[PDB]
DNA sequence: AAAAA
DNA sequence: TTTTTGA
DNA sequence: AAAAAC
C-alpha cells in the first residue's frame, strides 16, 4: 500500500540488518568507484545500501525487490547474483583488486585520504612497511599521529571508552562555561556499539560571541598541560587525538582515541545537532528533499525557504522535521 | 548508476 | 536525451 | 598551499 520512500530522510532505518549479504556488497562496489573517480555510480551504490538497510526482512528472491526504489537494473543485476550462490562476483573481484587493496590500506592512516593513497600507489608503494621506512617521503603531521597511533585508532571506540571520553569533555568544558551544554552525536548517538571516533556538540546559552570562540582553545591547552593531547587541529570545530587512561573506562596503561568537538551558536543548536548525528547518508537525503522537494536550503547552521525568502527558526531537531514536512526520525533510526 | 527534467 | 546527485 | 579532517 505505501511505497518505499527514495529518500533515506523518509525512512526508518535501525541497526537491525536483515540484507548484510546485499549491502556489504553494495558498499565495496561503491567504494571502488570513490576510488575510480565514478561519484554517480557510488552514490547510486550507496543509496542502493542504505534502502536496503531499511528493510524489515531479507530479499531471498527477485519479487522481494519490487516496489523498492534507487534499484536499478545493475543493481538488480548485484543482487540476482548474490541470490543464485550467496556472493557477488563484482564485489569479489574489487577485493581481488590491487588498486582496491590498496586505497582501503592506506586510507586506514589517519591523515591519508583519496589523494595520497592514489600518489602512493602510482609511485609502486603497496605496504604500510615501505611507506613508514621510505626515505624521500614527507608526512604531514596528521599522517605522523596516524602512523604513530595506527593501532589504537584502526581498533573501534566501544561504549565505555565513549561515554569516558564524554565525561573528560563535559569535566573540561563546564571548567569555562558552566552553563554549557555537551552532547554526544555521532553514531553513539545513532545506538552504535562502536565507533572510528566520538562526536560532541557544545554550545552555551549565555556565552558572548568571544567566550563562543576560545572554549576550544582553553579545553584543548587544559588536556595539552595534562599530556592528554596527542593531536589538535583547530577550525569552529577540533578534530582530536586524545590519551585515553585505562582507569577511565569501566598493556601500555591508555588508548588513543580520535575525538570532534564542535561549538555552535545557541539559537543554532538544533540545525548543529540534527547536521552531527548523521548519519553521512540521512544528511543528504535530508538536504536533498529540502532542495527538490521543499525549495528549501539546509545546512548544519540554517533552514531557508526560497519561496517565502524567510529564515526558519528551530529550537529542537522535531521542529526541523515539522517545517520541512517530514514525520519525526528518532535518531536510532537514522542509520541509512 | 538511478531518477528527474 | 541532459542534468543531478549534500554541502 | 592543496589536502585531510567532517
Ligand atoms: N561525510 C559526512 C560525515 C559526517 N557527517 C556528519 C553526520 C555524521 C557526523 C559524524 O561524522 P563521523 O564521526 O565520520 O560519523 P559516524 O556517523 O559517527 O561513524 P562512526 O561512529 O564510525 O564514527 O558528522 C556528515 O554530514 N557528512
Ligand atoms: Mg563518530
Ligand atoms: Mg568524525
Ligand atoms: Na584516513
Amino acid at each position: 500500500v505505501k511505497k518505499i520512500s527514495q529518500y533515506a530522510c523518509q525512512r526508518r532505518t535501525t541497526l537491525n540488518n536483515y540484507n548484510q549479504l546485499f549491502t556489504d556488497a553494495l558498499d565495496i562496489l561503491a567504494e571502488n568507484d570513490e576510488l575510480r573517480e565514478n561519484e554517480g555510480s557510488c552514490l547510486a551504490f550507496m543509496r542502493a545500501s542504505s534502502v536496503l538497510k531499511s528493510l524489515p526482512f531479507p530479499i531471498t528472491s527477485m519479487k522481494d525487490t519490487e516496489g523498492i526504489p534507487c534499484l536499478g537494473d545493475k543493481v538488480k543485476s548485484i543482487i540476482e547474483g548474490i541470490i543464485e550462490d550467496g556472493e557477488s562476483s563484482e564485489a569479489k573481484a574489487v577485493l581481488n583488486d590491487e588498486r582496491y587493496k590498496s586505497f582501503k590500506l592506506f586510507t586506514s592512516v589517519f591523515g591519508v585520504g583519496l589523494k595520497t593513497a592514489e600518489k602512493w600507489f602510482r609511485m609502486g608503494f603497496r605496504t604500510l612497511s615501505k611507506i613508514q621506512s621510505d626515505k624521500s617521503l614527507r608526512f604531514t603531521q596528521m599522517q605522523k599521529a596516524g602512523f604513530l597511533y595506527y593501532e589504537d585508532l584502526v581498533s573501534c571506540v566501544n561504549r565505555p571508552e565513549a561515554e569516558a571520553v564524554s565525561m573528560l569533555v563535559k569535566e573540561a568544558v563546564v571548567t569555562f562555561l558552566p552553563d554549557a551544554l555537551v552532547t554526544m552525536t555521532g553514531g553513539f548517538r545513532r545506538g552504535k556499539m562502536t565507533g572510528h571516533d566520538v562526536d560532541f556538540l557544545i554550545t552555551s546559552p549565555e556565552a558572548t560571541e568571544d567566550e563562543e570562540q576560545q572554549l576550544l582553545h582553553k579545553v584543548t591547552d587544559f588536556w595539552k598541560q595534562q599530556g592528554l593531547l596527542l593531536y589538535c587541529d583547530i577550525l569552529q570545530k577540533c578534530f582530536l587525538i586524545l590519551k585515553l587512561d585505562h582507569g577511565r573506562v569501566h598493556g601500555k596503561g591508555w588508548k588513543a582515541i580520535r575525538v570532534d568537538l564542535v561549538m555552535c551558536p545557541y539559537d543554532r543548536r538544533a540545525f548543529a545537532l540534527l547536521g552531527w548525528t548523521g548519519s553521512r547518508q540521512f544528511e543528504r537525503d535530508l538536504r536533498r528533499y529540502a532542495t527538490h522537494e521543499r525549495k528549501m536550503m539546509l545546512d548544519n547552521h540554517a533552514l531557508y525557504d526560497r519561496t517565502k525568502r524567510v529564515f526558519l527558526e528551530a529550537e529542537s531537531e522535531e521542529e526541523i522535521f515539522a517545517h520541512l514536512g517530514l514525520d519525526y526520525i528518532e535518531p536510532w533510526e537514522r542509520n541509512a
